[PDB]
């Protein structure tokens, strides 16, 4: 129901720009491999310490999640980081220079394929079926979040989703569907986001909502 997804035209021009910059420069992108948090804030996080990122000058790693429930599953335990990260609003430990990045956790062990898995995606806009593609994670168990950032990175540059001076696509929205009809499938609408920083921008991914690889398909309905 194109009534149901919120309108591109809708959303501020500062927040639109700050959307294009996530969905445009690939560095937002934090892709981590066999790590191990040592820290800890509120009860619902977890830190971890030497994680680089350039573009912002930190050296540790928040990963906030919607529970601590979710900390106590990850805290200590080696993992894999997927997912958008923030600088601003982010504190850390005291003398550290740190990032935020909401949900994105995967245990490590036993959870990497022996090759690439591929996951179509299917694209419609105005009800016609255009060019579809694949995305690939190398995570039997992978979080939306991963899923999610592939292919709005790869949509974002196929069709200026998020540009401020674009206004060709007005509404869509991001359907994941069960290879074996056996979960309900769920969407994101594209243009339903949260405040108007990172922050606030990802923090629905702190659920940290994991899927099976295997069994996933992506359907992307846009509409002019």
């Amino acid at each position: 129901d194109k009534n149901d997804l919120k309108k591109k035209s809708d959303i501020d021009s500062s927040k639109l720009f700050n959307l294009t910059s996530y969905y445009t420069d690939i560095t937002w992108q934090l892709d981590e491999s066999n790590k191990i948090s040592t820290d800890q804030l509120l009860n619902n996080t977890i830190i971890l310490k030497d994680i680089d990122i350039s573009v912002l000058k930190t050296s540790s790693l928040k990963v906030e999640f919607n529970s601590s429930d979710l900390a106590n599953q990850f805290k200590g335990k080696n993992i894999d980081i997927y997912g958008l990260y923030y600088g601003n609003k982010c504190v850390g430990l005291t003398e550290e220079k740190t990032s935020c990045l909401y949900g994105g956790v995967t245990i490590y062990d036993g959870n990497q394929l022996d090759e690439e898995r591929v996951i179509g995606v299917n694209v419609f806009k105005d009800g016609i079926q255009q060019e579809g593609f694949v995305i690939k994670t190398k995570k039997a168990k992978v979080t939306v979040q991963e899923l999610d950032t592939k292919v709005r990175f790869k949509l974002e540059n196929l069709y200026k989703i998020y540009n401020k001076d674009t206004g060709n696509i007005q509404k869509g929205c991001i359907f994941f569907h069960s290879n074996n009809h056996q979960n309900q499938s769920f969407y994101y609408d594209l243009y339903n986001i949260k405040g108007s920083v990172g922050a606030e921008f990802f923090q629905f991914y702190s659920d940290n909502r994991t899927v099976s690889s295997s069994n996933y398909h992506i359907d992307v309905f846009l509409y002019k």
